[PDB]
């Protein structure tokens, strides 16, 4: 585990990330798919097969040794608010799992069904919330990736004040 477990947030692709392995917001075929899918895939492409897995769900596959967690959070296009709350919950459920599993003292993570599986509404808070949920017991260092200067600072804002 990492010395002194902590989470931080970064405005960049997570396709760079600096972490001892990365969570994919996969879609359920494991398709290239579209904004961090599609990265994650000119990126490690070699993690695509046999990625795919269902909603809720987290599926591992190594490039190299470099771990890709393939997290499907639900598309809220799809979902009724309750159900979608559910899955997402879950997908980071198995993150966690995977994590530990893992036994890495890093991972890159972005906040699932907040792109194009929002549904169109903004899900920062309701993401982190159960991104913090399922992490918080794990002693691996969070890094989440975002892209936008608003996200970068209320993530922040969230990380500050639990300490
Ligand atoms: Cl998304
Ligand atoms: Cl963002």
């Amino acid at each position: 585990g990492a010395m002194a477990p902590s989470y931080r947030v970064k405005r960049m692709d997570i396709a760079k990330n600096d972490e001892e392995c990365v969570v994919n917001a996969a879609n359920p075929r494991g398709l290239p798919g579209d904004g961090v899918c599609k990265a994650v895939y000119k990126k490690w492409p070699e993690s695509f097969k046999n990625s795919a897995t269902p909603v809720g769900t987290a599926k591992t596959v190594m490039c190299g040794t470099y771990p890709v967690i393939h997290a499907v959070g639900p598309n809220f296009s799809n979902y009724t608010e309750s159900e979608g709350d559910r899955e997402l919950a879950a997908a980071y459920r198995e993150v966690a799992k995977e994590v530990t599993r893992l036994g890495v003292n890093s991972v890159a993570i972005p906040l699932l069904s907040t792109g194009v599986y929002s549904g169109g509404k903004d899900r920062l808070t309701q993401s982190l919330n159960h991104l913090f949920t399922a992490m918080d017991s794990t002693d691996a260092d969070v890094v989440i990736y975002c892209r936008d200067k608003e996200w970068e600072k209320k993530i922040s804002e969230a990380i500050q004040m639990r300490t």
